[PDB]
């Protein structure tokens, strides 16, 4: 389905702002995102998935802490470790980028 999908996947607050926040910045750099990312079949949210990688502590501390597959189970698309690595591609793919340029305090936290 369409990204725009991604604004229904929960009830937060927050989550339409960080929606565009995220659809511009992909913009901004060359990579806009029309398409709801999935896993397999299944949608992926990718707003939940960011808010809980950065609880875990980013990227690297979900790879230190081999947290895809619980991940991958709580967002629910999938609770194989072929789910989880694919969930780990996917986050690399449409939020890797992101999660460096806030980090380094070039863009704005959401
Ligand atoms: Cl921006
Ligand atoms: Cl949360
Ligand atoms: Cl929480
Ligand atoms: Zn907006
Ligand atoms: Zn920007
Ligand atoms: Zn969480
Ligand atoms: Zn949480």
């Amino acid at each position: 389905e369409k990204i725009t999908k991604v604004y229904e996947l929960g009830n937060e607050p927050e989550r339409k702002l960080w929606v565009d926040r995220y659809l511009t910045f992909m913009e901004e750099r060359g990579s806009p995102v029309s398409s709801l990312p999935a896993v397999g079949k299944k949608p992926l949210d990718l707003f939940r998935l960011y808010v809980c990688v950065k609880e875990i502590g980013g990227l690297a501390q979900v790879n230190k802490n081999k947290k895809w597959r619980e991940l991958a189970t709580n967002l629910n698309v999938g609770t194989s470790s072929s789910a989880a690595s694919s969930l780990k591609k996917q986050y690399i793919q449409y939020l890797f980028a992101f999660e460096c340029k806030i980090e380094r305090g070039e863009e704005p936290p959401p």
